[PDB]
C-alpha cells in the first residue's frame, strides 16, 4: 500500500518497475538501483520520453510510506531505449560512499591522543556527515598517521579493529560506530510461519583445526572442526598475546565466510512491529530443513521491489561473529 | 555483398553468424565467424561440410571486397550434437603477435630513439609496419626493455609519455594517431536513424580535485564534480610542480573517459548517405534527449554484427576530449 | 547402478542431480548431489553435516573417497532442495599447510617426502612410476601446502600427481593403458565440443635465470623451439629458480609442453558411465583412438578428465581428451 519514492533534484518519482536496496553491516553505504521500464506497443518509443534524466552526482532519498530507508548520491544514470522501449534508471550508495571513495586531506597529517569518535568527527566533517557513536570506543590512541592516500573509511575501519568496535551507516546516511548489538527484531523467522522461502551454505572449505599465527607464533584451535585442517599464517603485524588475539580473529573470520543464510519475507516491514527490517538487531531463528535453532543476527538486508511483489532478504549470522576484542 | 573469409588458399563466406570489432583503443581488430545447420535428418547428423579450418593461418576478411581484418585465424572452434553442426573461426589483426609475444632486443636498450624509431625495431621482426599519423614528438634520450615486456607494453608506455594513440588498420599495421576531426558525414538522431541505444554516466571514479603529491604538490580541480570529493595522488616520477600541475591534468582527463559510455545501434554497417563502412576516429553528431547527448561524439569502437535477423553496427561513441591524451 | 552417498552412518540414494569430476589436472575432483523435494516447510532428512567422511559408489563401485565441504540447503514455498558437495581426500593436501618443525628435507626421494606430507592427513601415497633420484635440500616455502610441495618436486622428475578412487595420493606417468574403447564420430559419440588455439602457442621459448658501459655477459639460458608454430612468435620467460642450463631446457620443454595442453580443447559426451565394450568405469589417465572429421581428429588420446553428470535425461560421460606427447 504504502508508496516507495526517490526523490532528488527538488523531484519525485514514484511507480519504479524494479527496485532493489540493500542495507549491510559489512559493506559501507550498502546501495540502491531503480529502473523503470516503459514498453511502446506503436514502436514509437523514441517520440515519447517522458522524465528529463537524474544527473548522475545528484543528492538522492528513498522513502517507504515516507519513511527513509536509504540516504545518498547518485553514482550512475543509465538510460537506454530502442524502437518499443525506454528504460531509465540509476544506481548509487548511502553518503558514507565519499568516505569509502576519496581521500583524508588532513594537512598535519596525525592525530594526537584523540579516541576514534574524535577523529572520525574530524574525517566525517567535510563530507558533511555526522558520526553517531552507540558504543564504548575505548581509549584515546597516542599517534595515529594517515598513511598515503588512505581514505576516512581505511582510517576508521583499522582504528576499530583496534578498539573491537564496528563502522556501519544508518538510514540517513550517518557513519554509525556500534558493536553487534542485543536489541531484538521485535520478531523471529520461523519455518512454516513468516518464511516464504530461504537459502543456505554452510562449508569447511575455509575453516580449519589450528591456525598458527607467526611473528616475521601462537596456536588458535578451532575445535568445531574434528579432522587434522593445520594453517599456518605470517602476519607482520604482530607480542605472544597478539598472535594469540590474531589467531582468534582469523579463526572467526573463517567461521563468519564458511556460513551463510539468507531468509526471504514478504513485505519490508515487520508485520507484528510495523517497523522496516533493521540490520544489527538480533531474530531468532528456527529452521529443521536448515538446522538452524539459535538468535542470529541480521547483517544485511535486501529490500525489493518488482511486479511480483515486495521482499525482503535477510542474511543472518551467529550474533558473536562479528564481535572481535582488538588488534596489535 | 558477402563477408569473405580467405585463408589457405581457400574462401570461406555464408557465415550464419558474425562479429567483427574495430577500435581505436585496441591493439588489433578482431572477427568470430560462424557457420552452424540445425535440424539435421538422420544421415545428415554428424558429417562434417567443411574440412577443418587450421589456427594459426594467414587470413583476411573483406565486407564486400573492402579490407577490415588482416592477420590470423587463433582458433578453431568445432562442435556438434544430436541435431546440429557448428563451426566457427576466430583471429586477429598481425599486430595481435606485438601483444602475445616477447621482445628480443640482444642489447635491451634503445638510445635517442624516437617512439616512430622504436616502433619500426620491435615489429619488424613479425613483419609488421609502422604507419605514423600524428607528431610522435621528442626522441627519448634512453629506454630499458623491462624483463620479459612486449612489443605493446613498451610502445604503449612510450604513446603515454607522448600524448599519441597506438592501433592497427584494416592492414595489420601499428598506427601511431590521435584524435581526428575528420567527420563521419552522419549524424545520430534519436527518431531518425537509431534502432537502439544506451548509455551509462556515473561519478563513482569523478572527483572535485585531483592533489599530486619533493615539497611539490598542485592541485587540478574538476569543475564538473560539485560535491566536496578529494583525491590525492603521490607520484615520485615528478619533480616539478608543473610536473604535478600536468600529471593532476592526465589524472583528471583519464575519469572522464572512465565514467561515460554511450553505444548507438544502427541497421546496416553501411552509413546510407556515403556508401561507406562506419569508421572509427570520426566525428558523429549526436541529438539524443533520452541520454542527453546534443554534441559531436567521437566514434571509438564499431562492432558489425549479423545473425538470422540482419546486419547491425554497433557504433561505441565518446566526448571528443575523452580521447585526448596530453 | 544406484549411485549412493555413504556418510555419518547413512546409505543416501535418490538423487536427482549428480557431477562428479575426476581430473588428471584438479587434485581431488569434486562431487555434487543434489535432490529436490516437491513438498509444506517441513524436515524429511536430517541435515547432512558439512565435514563428514564420505563415499560415492556406482552400483557398488567406488567413484570418490573422501569429506563433504558443503551443505546446501534451501526451500521455497512448494519445494525443498537439499545438496552436498565435496572433494577427494587429497583436498586436504591442498587446502592445508604443512606442519613440519624441521622446515627442510634431505637426501629424500619425492615418494620420502610424499609419504612424510601426507601422513598426518591419514593419505596413502601410491606409486606406479619410477620415481628417479634423492632430492638434496628442499626448502618448504612460507606456508606451503604439501600438493604445491610435491607438484614443484614432481615436474622436476617427469612424473604426475593424481589420486585414486580411494582418495590416496598416486605418483604416476601418462599411462600406455589402453581404455578399451575408440571415441568415433557417428558411431558412440552424442556431442562433441573442441577449441584449438594459436593464442598461447610460441615458436620459440626462452628461459633465463645509469646505463653499463660495459654489461656483464653471459647468464643461464635455454632456448627450446615448437616447431608446429610456423611464425616468429617469441616468448622469453625468468625463471629464478633455475640455477642451471640443463635446468632451464628442462624449464623450457615443460613450458611448450604445457602451452600445448592449455592451446586445444576436445571434449565428448557419451551416454552412461560405463564403457559398454568392457564394462569398466571411463578412467582418467587411459589411452581413447579418436576418429572426427568434424573437428579433424583421428589419434590416440589420453583422457586428462572426466565429468560423470546425471539429472532427468540420465546418464552422460563428458570425456576430456589431450594429446599424449605433451604430457610426456
Amino acid at each position: 500500500s504504502e508508496e516507495i519514492v526517490l526523490k532528488a533534484g527538488g523531484k519525485i518519482y514514484q511507480g519504479w518497475t524494479k527496485i532493489g536496496i540493500t542495507r549491510s553491516l559489512e559493506a559501507m553505504s550498502g546501495a540502491f538501483d531503480l529502473e523503470m521500464t516503459y514498453k511502446f506497443l506503436g514502436n514509437d518509443a523514441q517520440y515519447k520520453a517522458f522524465i528529463e534524466p537524474i544527473k548522475q552526482g545528484q543528492a538522492c532519498t528513498v522513502d517507504i510510506g515516507g519513511e527513509r530507508v536509504i540516504t545518498g548520491y547518485v553514482d550512475d544514470w543509465v538510460p537506454s531505449y530502442d524502437e518499443s522501449t525506454i528504460t531509465i534508471s540509476v544506481s548509487g550508495r548511502d553518503k558514507t560512499a565519499d568516505l569509502v571513495d576519496c581521500s583524508i586531506d588532513y594537512p598535519s597529517g596525525q592525530f594526537n591522543n584523540q579516541t576514534l569518535t574524535q577523529i572520525a568527527d574530524i574525517v566525517c566533517k567535510p563530507f558533511g556527515i555526522k558520526v553517531i557513536v552507540n558504543t564504548d570506543v575505548g581509549e584515546p590512541f597516542q599517534r595515529i598517521q594517515i598513511e598515503q592516500g588512505e581514505t576516512p573509511h581505511e582510517l576508521l575501519a583499522r582504528l576499530a579493529k583496534q578498539r573491537g568496535v564496528l563502522l556501519t551507516s544508518d538510514t540517513f546516511g550517518n557513519l554509525v560506530i556500534t558493536r553487534a548489538s542485543k536489541t531484538k527484531a521485535g520478531v523471529s523467522l520461523i519455518l512454516g510461519d513468516n518464511v516464504k522461502a530461504a537459502r543456505g551454505r554452510f562449508s569447511w572449505r575455509q575453516r580449519f583445526s589450528k591456525f598458527t599465527i607467526k611473528a616475521a607464533k601462537a596456536d588458535v584451535t578451532d575445535s568445531e572442526i574434528g579432522r587434522y585442517r593445520p594453517l599456518i599464517i605470517v602476519n607482520e603485524e604482530v607480542t605472544a598475546e597478539g598472535a594469540a588475539k590474531r589467531g582468534q580473529w582469523e579463526r572467526q573470520r573463517s567461521i563468519g565466510k564458511s556460513n551463510m543464510a539468507e531468509y526471504t519475507v514478504t513485505g519490508w516491514r515487520i508485520p507484528q512491529t510495523g517497523k522496516l527490517w533493521n540490520i544489527n538487531t538480533l531474530v531468532p531463528v528456527i529452521d529443521e530443513i536448515m538446522g538452524l535453532d539459535e538468535e542470529m543476527l541480521i547483517a544485511s538486508i535486501l529490500f525489493s521491489e518488482d511486479d511480483a511483489g515486495r521482499l525482503a532478504v535477510i542474511s543472518v549470522v551467529r550474533p558473536d561473529a562479528m564481535d572481535i576484542p582488538a588488534q596489535i
